[PDB]
């Protein structure tokens, strides 16, 4: 049992809500929030601009010593740091950027790394900015998390729409 409240329950292990990632993380408090990544891990926009700001731009800091440390992560990889006071850890995961132009098959590889933690916050990858076609993203989701994943979805036209047209 745990504190994640509201979700709709969509399989065994992923349940899924309209709600703001930011808010549910402070509330939650969740061990593992994931952030909507990229390789070089500048949180600018959606999902990463919001968590950033809501950590007064800590992440971006601590962000840019690792990048120093380690340079960019890949498209599909991740990496953990702090959760400051949003989460105990921040899953940084990088899916595809379909604007960019990036591979859509490694939505998967950017899913597996969910299975490293038993339970998560997050949000749905590689939608909203991110362009790629979010009723994908969610069967991907669903058919490579096995670990148990609450996702936060902003906006409420799509929670909607990715109800509706789940299977
Ligand atoms: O600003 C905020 N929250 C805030 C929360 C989410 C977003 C956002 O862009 N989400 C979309 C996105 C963008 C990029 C990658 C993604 O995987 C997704 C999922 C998709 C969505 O969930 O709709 C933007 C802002 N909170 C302030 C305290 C009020």
């Amino acid at each position: 049992v745990n504190s994640f409240s509201g979700y709709l329950k969509l399989t065994d292990n992923v349940y899924i809500k309209n709600a703001d990632i930011v808010e549910e993380a402070k509330k939650v408090k969740p061990t593992v929030v994931v952030n909507a990544a990229n390789v070089y891990l500048k949180h600018g926009g959606g999902v990463a601009g919001a968590l950033n700001k809501a950590t007064n731009n800590a992440m971006q800091v601590e962000s840019d010593d690792y990048i120093a440390t380690n340079g960019p992560l890949k498209v599909g990889g991740s990496c953990v740091l702090s959760g400051h006071n949003l989460a105990k850890h921040c899953l940084h995961v990088v899916g595809p950027n379909v604007n960019k132009g990036e591979d859509i098959q490694l939505l998967k590889s950017a899913y597996e790394n969910f299975n490293q933690h038993e339970v998560l916050l997050a949000p749905l990858l590689s939608a909203g900015i991110f362009g790629a076609d979010p009723i994908h993203s969610l069967r991907v989701c669903v058919d490579t998390v096995r670990t148990n994943v609450y996702l936060a979805v902003f906006d409420k036209n799509l929670y909607d729409k990715l109800v509706s047209s789940f299977l």
